[PDB]
């Protein structure tokens, strides 16, 4: 009963979080096995940022120059690297609380939990989703750079994103934990274009069955539609276009509501064309973009870790 | 930069939820130094749960009758106790995984967050606030019942709500940690009137603060009122009338803004009275009342724990 944005339980990384310091510049780092992750933009003044060589910058640091704490702890390096935009930093103890991980590249419109750390220390958790331009609506602060998003499948802590920069236009843009950009962004103090946003179609298909399953139907429309004509309006509303891969990963919210997926599109089209009237879904008078069918399916089945 | 609802972090609260079966019934309890915290309501079969006599029925129940898993351990009970709606198990094992805790009462408008359970596992977190009706509207599925409501203070964790029910109209209604209901609900399966809920009028004032902190300012008109009407307004629209103790907690973020908050008031009842003439604020096509000042201020200032 309810519908509410959910991030996943965030204690198996906290005891991942460490504060990372080179020179003046502190951050946020994760700390798995002997490995410290970080931004690479660490070793950069305010001035550096503007146009950092970092292979240079790099140069002029060893070991010794990189304060990593874990607490009241303070941890050791003994071997130093650059993959892509992130810092690794070898260190001589593996951390105890290192969770079963692996490192993904999600894809845009995926979800994934947030933990918010300013000076290594968890603030607080959210959710959120890659947007179609690569960009995130998070919340950050200076010196939360380095808070990691994740997903929890089982046992294993899934790491998607390291937060790196804001972007002059407020919104969020940073890496997977191999250092490769979400989208074409540079580690630069330059003006650098998010580019269009688009509503993530599948996942507002999501959040419909969302509510058609706790009892908010007001917006179910005797009429129906074709992926053809639908995705001729979803063009018109920047709504990314709806694919059959999308119409099969609906399949079970389909099965389970008794509503087949074009029927539920042809509902979505009249709330594009004749918007809400000033009703609610799910307590929300805009459509919803940031649930996955995964996620929709998860907080209705009560699946654990 | 941007504004999410953020929930704490909830490692310190994960390592304390176990699984509780009585008889067959199975739901969350909360294992604090040598005693698990659930609700009294496991005792029952859907049958008792209609006209519940606790004291009778916990009276055909000892020690030995309740199951209490931790993972893949089994906790052992040695003094069963009932304090007023909440079921208190001392175990031979103090929980070594013990945080720095109190219990407390919060006041109605007051936000705290949830970590959702399935089988005493976590599977996920959220914010809320207690409505001034004293429900919740949660996300909770069967097996839900003794997930806890709590708020970290620095390095304490201070538990203010356990999930005991939901209402036939879908909303949610538990106790503090002393077993004590929010509201007039009773945990008997029974109609029992919610009452008419409030728009928490200072917590929309935190949230305008917040959308200025973060340069959302079409809504500041050049009008301004006093408390009195203002008051005349909220009572029409079903906001909580705002008292001298609501405009002091607003005091910082009046300084940090430089807006008066009687101003703020001013805009809101233009907001109240010509709607939102279909723009956005944070995101946002209505109203948001579900962060306090102090989360406000939170987020905007970056504490840690």
């Amino acid at each position: 009963s309810g519908f509410r944005k959910m991030a996943f339980p965030s204690g198996k990384v906290e005891g991942c979080m460490v504060q990372v310091t080179c020179g003046t510049t502190t951050l946020n780092g994760l700390w798995l096995d002997d490995v410290v992750y970080c931004p690479r933009h660490v070793i950069c003044t305010s001035e550096d940022m503007l146009n950092p060589n970092y292979e240079d910058l790099l140069i002029r640091k060893s070991n010794h120059n990189f304060l990593v704490q874990a607490g009241n702890v303070q941890l050791r390096v003994i071997g130093h690297s650059m993959q892509n935009c992130v810092l690794k930093l070898k260190v001589d103890t593996a951390n105890p609380k290192t969770p079963k991980y692996k490192f993904v590249r999600i894809q845009p419109g995926q979800t994934f939990s947030v933990l918010a750390c300013y000076n290594g220390s968890p603030s607080g958790v959210y959710q959120c989703a890659m947007r179609p331009n690569f960009t995130i609506k998070g919340s950050f602060l200076n010196g939360s750079c380095g808070s990691v998003g994740f997903n929890i499948d089982y046992d294993c802590v899934s790491f998607c994103y390291m937060h790196h920069m804001v972007l002059p236009t407020g919104v969020h843009a940073g890496t997977d934990l191999e250092g490769n950009f979400y989208g074409p962004f540079v580690d630069r103090q330059t003006a650098q274009a998010a580019g269009t946003d688009t509503t993530i179609t599948v996942n507002v298909l999501a959040w419909l069955y969302a509510a058609v399953i706790n009892g908010d139907r007001w917006f179910l429309n005797r009429f129906t539609t074709t992926l053809n004509d639908f995705n001729l309006v979803a063009m018109k509303y920047n709504y990314e276009p709806l694919t059959q891969d999308h119409v099969d990963i609906l399949g079970p919210l389909s099965a389970q509501t008794g509503i087949a997926v074009l029927d539920m599109c042809a509902s979505l089209k009249e709330l594009l064309q004749n918007g809400m009237n000033g009703r609610t879904i799910l307590g929300s008078a805009l459509l919803e973009d940031e649930f996955t069918p995964f996620d929709v399916v998860r907080q209705c089945s009560g699946v654990t870790f």
